[PDB]
């Protein structure tokens, strides 16, 4: 059920040294402010370059974190999710971008696909329930292409990929971040999109705490 092979991950770390490719592209960070720890990861173009767990802090000082992180990062673009706890955090993240190239993105998960009228590459809306399900599984298949490119010599374009920086990011937190990402879930959909078990879902099921790390790589996977 689970839509992220580990066999992937390792094989997306340091993709782009492996194939010998470099980052190109917009930079796109975005923060997890929780449930009620936070999570924040930054790419350049199909390069992850940060990815940041943010402790002990209340929403608007982890707010102050990930919008100072992304401004560190040269970030294009900021997405945070406010489907919940975050849904209040426009005007502060706004206030930290004030006279800064920055635009600002409230992710909402559980709102119909982006372009859901567009044809599945029959229409994005028919394939995924939400953008929750949509951008999990844009970088389900980034990871996945990647791993076919590196492992089974099957040429991608850098640009459908997802590397990981590892000297970048550090060990410890892939490590984390790895962890997360093979525990999102699919679920049971009564109208045969794909969705995705909720945290508070895989929390009461199978006792597995909120993966905002990943939840946050995978918002960092819409460019606005
Ligand atoms: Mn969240
Ligand atoms: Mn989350």
């Amino acid at each position: 059920m689970a839509i992220i092979k580990r066999e992937w991950l390792e094989a997306a770390t340091d993709a782009h040294k492996k194939l010998g490719w470099k980052a190109k592209g917009a930079v796109v960070s975005a923060h997890d402010p929780s449930d009620t720890a936070k999570g924040y990861a930054s790419r350049h173009g199909s390069v992850v370059k940060r990815i940041a767990e943010g402790l002990l802090m209340d929403i608007n000082e982890g707010a102050d974190w990930a919008t100072s992180l992304a401004i560190e990062d040269g970030a294009d673009h900021y997405l945070w999710d406010g489907d919940g706890v975050g849904a209040g955090l426009r005007r502060q993240t706004t206030e930290a971008f004030s006279g800064k190239k920055i635009t600002a993105t409230m992710f909402k998960g559980s709102e119909s696909p982006f372009d859901e009228d567009a044809p599945y590459q029959r229409t994005i809306g028919d394939v995924f329930r939400n953008k929750r399900a949509q951008f999990y599984y844009a970088l389900a298949d980034r990871l996945y292409l990647t791993y076919r490119a590196v492992v089974h010599g099957e040429y991608a374009d850098p640009d459908d990929m997802l590397s990981f920086d590892k000297e970048a990011i550090g060990e410890k937190m892939l490590e984390k971040l790895f962890a997360e990402l093979t525990q999102i879930q699919r679920k049971f959909n009564n109208n045969g999109k794909l969705e995705l078990m909720t945290a508070v879902e895989m929390k009461q099921k199978l006792g597995i705490p909120s993966p905002n790390l990943a939840d946050a790589l995978m918002m960092c996977m819409h460019c606005p």
